């Protein structure tokens, strides 16, 4: 059994998430979507309501398992029995952190490579801080989430 | 009448900012510049301070209206009938930016045309950040903002 | 009464040539599709061969007029009464040439403007190079090529 | 059961292409070391030398199946019934390309996914074109390639 | 005599900076390490934590001098008969920023040549950013920091 | 006492590359300008040519030698007893390609070290490629050249 992490922020999730676990499900036995706590980033969603909403948006893919997680990403690779870490390459700037990530990742658990996979043209302009962004000022963003997420997103808005 | 918005923070308006505006103004009738109230990035100056700064550096430009919105930039173009949206291409840092605004508008408001114009190589390494960062340590700025703009900042940081 | 010119070589042109210069017609008067005559790269379309097809492929488009130039840019853009220089921004790696492009041509034609605008997320991960390099290799280029443009680069590689 | 493609001209092979192959070996059943055979830059080593090489130098890899291809690479991805095309990425200028690439191969094949893996810090800043470059202009390229390619390479070199 | 001085956050300063700062001494008389107060950046490290930290991760190295400022760094260059300013270079993001401050210093103090250092591959994908993260997660960070660093950085995060 | 090689193949040289090498004169004692005399590129002025102008270009500069050489360029500073390798930095680009050299470079001679300086906002979107295109296609370029260079491109290009 092949067993690839997922890791992320996922604040929310979005089609471009759901376009890249798909993808490591056809290619991986297991995955694990991992959901950083990420207090840093001060995110919209506790992690409570993202794991449940990433579990309601991938509840379709059968070999998909989701996590919260505050560990060290290597460390829960390691203790997920990973040997695979996914992450999505959209763009340029996203590259640069991306590639320190794996370097650094490497240095702590050399057998858990890192690969990257590349979404679909649709979700390659989006991201979850630009939809977070739009739905404050009170745009349409139903073509980028999954509709559990969109309904959480703009009860979450409405107070 | 072809009407154009060029909407940003403009914390504060630089000659940057002047010299796409200008180049705006020469290319369709009417400009509108639209400063975003953009609380998210904790600007120096008041939406309020800015419109009047902004104002004041294009009076010399007839076919210039300054605004300020609260608004999701893709209605405010609508209500405001522009069918043309500006943004100044200065880095490879701010491209990556500009093309998920620009793929995001486009997805809100398809008949809103995003155009990118390329600033004078005088302006091509400033930005309001920048200069306010300079003056922040007293570094003299005079060679890069409107001399109404200039007065404003030495004010604002002398408390 | 703005007269722009979307210059290039055009060889083939594609729909992504297509988007951009169907952008430009909706926001100036009259669109010049400049077809380079003689290119450094020895083309696989002749001039004759590339006029003809962005004639038909443009042909609904009532305000553009192609039209070939041997000429700088510059100098075709000046003789043609010329003051907006359209250029497509697909990726990074064009804006670099791009803006030492655009920083040229208003050191050659400061009355000329360059606006950049932006094509579809459905074409801008092509161009004729990768297109034709597919298709001389045996493969399905026909979702990015107007009607007319695949059948003669079918004949082109046929003999 | 996963198969895997990773194709290529490796003219010559270098130690980051061996690292690249081993990476994917750990983590697919089988991988194709897949040799381009006409390329367009006429290649310092013939298609038979470079063959030769890739497969003394991948030889202690039980997995890997080196191949010779000169249809189209998703074509004969196709045909050898790969689902996976590894990739490896060193730097910005290459993540370019390799988007135009991996959409490409997607609208070609789209049941082939693109994965692209990390090098090790070791090769991140190396190419077959530059060891050929100070090879040729009689520099020290040992370091950065397996002992049977240094041997073929003076030889070639010599004469 | 020729001056350099090496500005920057340093919070807390690793290998990397060591590897900048080392190479800066094999070309120039004397390097002026310097260390911004950086309030914005809200650092971990208090200016005199920083200080210390690199006063004595620099000891082994002659001609290194280590002082603090809040100044506007041309003034503090101008002030320490500085004529080279070196700053170490990465990344492609990295890059960006450097050539707006760089300008912006040439233009304060046109006598005062930014020059730019290339670090060790080793330390080509590390940040005292990426380091703390990782610190905050427990992770082991021993091979990317001067033994004193290391220390003083498993202190501060062991309240 | 410092001795610095800024190599190249100057063809012709321009006013960036005069710009770089009077920089580089503020900070060494020596420079040596080194014209690669062998370009896998047909060069449009021959290595005795490119020399000449060069020479001419920076006689005003006394510590600077103009010099041919046609080995690796990693080689011919080691025999110059170089410490130093002076490269000019323009954009994003160039920065990639730069990277794999100075790496390569540092392997060939790490007693060599690369050393980045930044041209003047007037060059950094000019290169001896550019100006040669617009010349040959009869644009304007007596801004970007030294008279001696400008009088000898008119008299090559009317032959
Ligand atoms: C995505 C990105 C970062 C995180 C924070 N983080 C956790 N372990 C880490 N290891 C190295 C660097 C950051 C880490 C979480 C999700
Ligand atoms: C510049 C940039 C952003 C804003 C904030 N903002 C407003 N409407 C938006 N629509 C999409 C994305 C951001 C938006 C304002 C000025
Ligand atoms: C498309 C492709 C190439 C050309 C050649 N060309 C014409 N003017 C130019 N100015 C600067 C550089 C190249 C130029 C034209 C269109
Ligand atoms: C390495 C180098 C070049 C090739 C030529 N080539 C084959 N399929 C292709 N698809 C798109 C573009 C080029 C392609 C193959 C391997
Ligand atoms: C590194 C980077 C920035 C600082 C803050 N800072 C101080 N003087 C400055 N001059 C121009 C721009 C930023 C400046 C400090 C270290
Ligand atoms: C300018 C342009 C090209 C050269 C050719 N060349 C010489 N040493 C080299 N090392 C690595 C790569 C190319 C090299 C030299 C100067």
């Amino acid at each position: 059994q092949k067993r690839a992490i997922y890791p992320g922020t996922f604040d929310p999730i979005t089609n471009g998430h759901i376009d890249i676990v798909t993808r490591a499900t056809q290619m991986f036995d297991h995955v694990i979507l991992a959901i950083a706590a990420s207090p840093s980033k001060k995110p919209m969603f506790t992690l409570e309501e993202r794991v449940a909403l990433a579990q309601q948006a991938t509840a379709h893919l059968g070999n998909v398992e989701v996590v919260g997680f505050s560990d060290l990403m290597a460390n829960f690779a390691r203790n997920q029995h990973a040997t695979v870490l996914i992450r999505g390459l959209r763009a340029v700037a996203d590259f640069e952190y991306e590639m320190q990530l794996a370097h650094m990742n490497r240095h702590l658990m050399p057998e858990l490579e890192s690969v990257f996979l590349m979404p679909s043209k649709e979700w390659s302009f989006i991201s979850s801080s630009l939809v977070k962004e739009v739905a404050r000022h009170q745009g349409d963003v139903t073509h980028f989430l999954p509709e559990n997420v969109h309904q959480a997103l703009m009860a979450k808005l409405a107070v």
